[PDB]
């Protein structure tokens, strides 16, 4: 874990974000049960009848949050890992990771909490900035070692 | 591949799971062709007419299985890789990886096979346990190296 | 970045593909705004009224492209990273990475550009070939080190 100075901070933030995705999965399942809105007939038949194989807007919202997480957190897992080994200034690296972590936690709160626009969109954009920064830094390092 | 004692087992299980996702992709395409249920008008027009740009419940089921795989296997790819370098007891590490592998293969069989509830849900939960375990172990290691 | 001879090429292609996914995300948002097709009521109310919380076929197409990217590029990020450390012939490794990069960029152009079938399907298949190749190579290396 001490293979580079930024790596522990990266691994902490990454793992917290993976756990935060698992929390979204748990919430999704709870909403399905409470709203009786299942995706599969076999599930519905166990939980009250075929009429409960149906869509629900709160379930759909949970799925959108989880999807957006997969669109953003998964690339961070890759970029941040690589970036950690490029010898960034450790404080600058911490700032990239913390901005991503806080932005993404805020995004889920804004999404699942139905907060007014543009709160969710701002949190998304915030969190994408350090990702864009890391991606460009990796591109320069990779290109210059070809 | 021998950078740590758990790494070969991790790479074997991971790669098998990636291949298993590719199998879901292949099945999905076959179901679209057999049910004549395409997502895009350009595809439908090549395969019999515009009426075949339509949804189908078996195609939707395949997509749900693939989505659930992306929600669970992708985090395992990250967590298990990191975990392999944390000096776990090799047998304990094997058990984490094997439980995930067997649970996830069983999940796809249960999902695509339309097995009765709660078989799929149990397989999901089974497989998530080693992921939760690895995530917490990474969190402690990362935190203690800050 | 010089931990193995193939690694710089891998990191270049990977990072370009992550950026290409971000481009799909940007396009998606622009299409939502231009078509006034938002997924959430809070978004619609900010952009003209509740009637604009609605689906749109161009938005749906963008989401399909992004989903297909997550189904294919994310596994490449894992496989290609591992493969880079297995001592492949560097030119052969470059060819795997370049075929994936070109195939995936072509896939997005074909998808978002609504190009006739089977252009998108061919690009998908093209790009999957080096992934299948890397996966099998990893499987043999992992298995033989058990
Ligand atoms: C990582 C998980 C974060 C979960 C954040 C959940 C935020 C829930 O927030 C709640 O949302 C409801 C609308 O959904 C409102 O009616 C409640 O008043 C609000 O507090
Ligand atoms: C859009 C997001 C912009 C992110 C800016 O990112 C910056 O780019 C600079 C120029 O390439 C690099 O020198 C910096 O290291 C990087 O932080
Ligand atoms: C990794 C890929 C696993 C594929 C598992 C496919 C399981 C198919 O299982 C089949 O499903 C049908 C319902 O779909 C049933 O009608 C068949 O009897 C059943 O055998
Ligand atoms: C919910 C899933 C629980 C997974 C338990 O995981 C365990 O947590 C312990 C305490 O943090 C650690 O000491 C162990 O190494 C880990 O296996
Ligand atoms: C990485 C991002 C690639 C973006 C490729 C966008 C291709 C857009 O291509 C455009 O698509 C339209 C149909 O959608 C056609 O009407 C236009 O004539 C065509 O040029
Ligand atoms: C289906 C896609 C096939 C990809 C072929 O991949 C090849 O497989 C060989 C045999 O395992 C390996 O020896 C090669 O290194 C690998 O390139
Ligand atoms: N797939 C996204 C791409 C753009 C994006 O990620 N937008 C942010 C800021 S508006 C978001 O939170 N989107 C909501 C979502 O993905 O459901 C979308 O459909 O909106
Ligand atoms: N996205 C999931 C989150 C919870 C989850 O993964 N549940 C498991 C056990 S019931 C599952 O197999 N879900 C089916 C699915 O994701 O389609 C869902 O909508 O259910
Ligand atoms: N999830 C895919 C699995 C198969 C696949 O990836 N097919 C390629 C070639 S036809 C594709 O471009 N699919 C379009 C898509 O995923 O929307 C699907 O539903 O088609």
């Amino acid at each position: 874990v001490m293979s580079s100075p930024a790596l522990p901070a990266f691994l902490l933030c990454s793992t917290l974000l993976v756990i935060k995705m698992y929390v979204v999965a748990i919430i999704t399942g709870q909403v399905r049960l409470r709203k009786k809105a299942f995706a599969n007939p076999e599930d519905a038949l166990r939980h009250g009848g075929p009429q409960y194989c149906r869509s629900d807007p709160d379930v759909e919202r949970c799925l959108r949050a989880h999807r957006n997480d997969m669109e953003t957190i998964y690339p961070f897992l890759f970029l941040g890992f690589v970036y950690s080994f490029l010898g960034p200034n450790p404080f600058v690296a911490w700032m990239h990771f913390l901005v991503f972590l806080v932005g993404r936690v805020a995004h889920t709160v804004a999404y699942l909490g139905k907060l007014r626009a543009p709160i969710r969109s701002v949190t998304y954009t915030l969190a994408q900035l350090p990702c864009a920064s890391m991606a460009l830094q990796i591109l320069w390092e990779a290109a210059r070692h070809l």
